[PDB]
């Protein structure tokens, strides 16, 4: 590469793996969104919450891909595994799964940061901090807040509580 | 007829019957709407939902009538049967009845399409596809979504759940 | 399903397979776009052409998914295979591959139309005609036009011809 | 110094050296720009590309100087060496030299980052990341893209390819 400078093969590979992880996350959210669009589930707030997250994750993958190219690495794509469920249960089930997923992304970002810091790659470490790390923290807090509110509600009376959350928060 | 071309007497008759079916559907929705306007029922959201459907069905009948004339057929009107109920129960009762009605309209459209396709009448087949078939599909999905939400709510606590649906969805 | 009407299990399955085919197509275009963004390839017109097609295909998948739900079918997702190449050669190589891909989508649409017509499913047949079939025809014509122009140019003098196409057409 | 806090003499000196390196880079770009303004070279796109980089580098030097003062260090200026060439050849020659120069700046930034990280100086490390490191990466990518395009073109037919690049990219 005519441009590549201070960009370890280890970081390049990990960036390609993270791209896979984000695209998988986008696919999981696509499936979550359409499940809540089913006529026998019918929570349009929840549907839109997860469809908007599908788009965020995709956009995360694309920004990683752009950076890869900016640093003179080579994008390499793998099979995208299907999501881990075909049916996603109730709103708390789905929000719990979303939080699990985000923690797995966040840990992958933290791992990749630690690798860049080992590799003395400050550009990478800035890039993650600027575009990914605080976004995850903010999103996980929001999901935490949602779960707490869903759990308050559906402890009370499940069907009613799930409706009211979708109506009045989402 | 000076205009009539490729327009079978079988399609003409079926169009006249479908016009009756839509006008009957509009009448059923008129009765549904005013029932929910009663002071001892008093769900204004539900009242407006069904009164707006009365108007849609009427407008369906008029578009069929216009097409009849465009193709050189003769509109022929029959008695309009009164709706099948005088009192329409609770919101889920009424939404169940609405879905039954729409499925009966949709099956009549599908039948008439099949007849036009037998009769090699592409104009008719386009006309139904453009103005009726997707509208029914969209409406039945919406009613399905509503029922699921009503059933979630009134499983919980019936009176409260019915109020909240009328307030927050309709 | 409370809504499902005239919607064969055969069409439902094929719709799920077509969703996979569109998402795979979007992934192929993602890879094409980022390849032309490489500093050692550096054709920004070509990059944008393929990235805009990634988005079109994704949006195709989502419209199929919405229809699935509208008809009372169940979305079911599979693994998304990685694209068939990691490096995509020159502009004519990439446009040839794109045309192959589109013909495969178009044949899948035509197959699914034929199935709906066997199954007497006019809604499906309209849906494809309205949102997919003419879009493919228009896109394949455009790609045909592009290839002819690329081939004229790079017959002449390859590097220069590829630059001028990216500059003056894309 | 009444303000100075956590600001090592080692960083202070290196900042003064980096200021020299940026001002030298601005001078090199000044010379590049006016060479392409010659009536016997006459590529106005190339002239403007390098004159705009002269200004960017100068502005880099001034931001380093401002930071020096913000941290309570003392700006110290040295002789500015003349650029390494009086005549800069063809467009690819000049873009190759520009890339060499930028890599030397980028390595100096990376060195200074590593020093701040040794010295536990997070302000410095942020300052570089925010104002310099991603700007270099973006600029080197752009120059890489340009070179690839220039090389495609002037492999074909040199004079023509150089004209077309200046016209249609710059």
């Amino acid at each position: 590469s005519q441009i590549r400078q201070n960009y370890s093969t280890e970081v390049e590979a990990a960036v390609n793996r993270l791209v896979n992880l984000y695209l998988r996350a986008s696919y999981t959210y696509l499936s979550l969104g359409f499940y809540f669009d089913r006529d026998d589930v019918a929570l349009e707030g929840v549907c839109h919450f997860f469809r908007e997250l599908a788009e965020e994750k995709r956009e995360g993958a694309e920004r990683l891909l752009k950076m890869q190219n900016q640093r003179g690495g080579r994008a390499l794509f793998q099979d995208l595994q299907k999501p881990s469920q075909d049916e996603w249960g109730t709103t708390p089930d789905a929000m719990k799964a979303a939080i699990v997923l985000e923690k797995s992304l966040n840990q992958a970002l933290l791992d990749l940061h630690a690798l860049g810091s080992a590799q003395a790659d400050p550009h990478l470490c800035d890039f993650l901090e600027s575009h990914f790390l605080d976004e995850e923290v903010k999103l996980i807090k929001k999901m935490g807040d949602h779960l707490t509110n869903i759990q308050r509600l559906v402890g009370s009376q499940a069907g009613l509580g799930e409706y009211l959350f979708e109506r009045l928060t989402l």
